[PDB]
């Protein structure tokens, strides 16, 4: 696995490794990551004491913000031990009377009632055979007035891209191979209908779709600039091969968000 010490060289202090939201053009990376979390959590209409489930909680940045700003009980799920350990430690260091727990557990095994669900860039890594099952389970554990904010990457097919004046280049195919054949996201993404049609089949209404395509291009630019500035320490923690691979991933994904080849969006999902 890639060490937390490597990610610490280019992530902001929230340890959020998903698309930020530069709500104001002059926000720092940290302010834009908190704005992204707040943007999602505001759509859930949280009241203090509600229980929020975070599917794919990462290193705990969103849950920590959820407790601190919104005063909710939180459950975070992750299958990554490095993610679980940091989430566990950070939530315990919060001074709160609320429940704040991280679990080394997949959503497929989680069956408690919660009031609201949020998920940042976990869905686009699910198997397509689990798309509907995820929304059926999400629907089932939410109350009658429950809400879910699904933040997810998705891709476009050749024909839609052509209608938008975009074509995939040989360079784009070589990058697509490098994704699947290495350890990075973006390979085998869902389409937008994969999200919308399965969510609606499970009974959800799509209240709102907010695209963040160019916010991700800026986020990836910032991670790449941070990593370049810390290149020597990055190579010491890992290796030159890993540094160059990460730099190829970050700049290559930023380029393809700017070109419009893929997208990222927050789907406000109601019952």
């Amino acid at each position: 696995d890639i060490s937390d010490d490597f990610f610490a060289l280019f992530l902001d202090p929230t340890w959020v490794y998903t698309c930020a939201y530069f709500e104001r053009d002059d926000m720092t990376l940290e302010e834009a990551q908190l704005a992204k979390v707040d943007l999602a959590l505001d759509k859930l209409n949280l009241e203090p004491g509600m229980t929020l489930l975070d599917v794919g909680c990462g290193w705990g940045g969103a849950l920590v913000r959820a407790v601190e700003k919104y005063d909710v009980n939180v459950i975070g799920l992750t299958l990554s031990r490095n993610h679980y350990e940091r989430s566990k430690d950070r939530l315990a260091a919060i001074g709160t009377q609320r429940r704040a727990e991280a679990r080394l557990q997949g959503w497929e095994e989680f069956e408690e009632n919660v009031d609201r669900i949020v998920s940042f860039e976990a869905f686009d890594a699910f198997k397509k055979e689990r798309y509907l099952t995820f929304f059926e389970r999400s629907y089932d554990i939410l109350p009658d007035d429950g809400r879910m904010l699904l933040h997810s990457l998705f891709t476009y097919d050749r024909r839609w891209l052509h209608e938008q004046g975009i074509a995939l280049t040989m360079s784009d195919l070589r990058f697509l191979k490098f994704l699947r054949e290495s350890i990075f996201p973006g390979g085998e993404l869902p389409s937008e209908p994969d999200i919308v049609d399965n969510a609606q089949a499970a009974g959800f209404t799509i209240e709102h779709v907010q695209l963040l395509q160019q916010h991700y291009a800026r986020t990836l630019d910032a991670w790449a600039a941070n990593l370049q500035a810390a290149r020597e320490r990055a190579i010491a923690v890992q290796s030159e091969e890993v540094y160059n691979n990460f730099m190829h991933y970050l700049t290559g994904c930023a380029e393809r968000f700017r070109r419009g080849l893929i997208n990222v969006a927050q789907f406000t999902m109601t019952k």
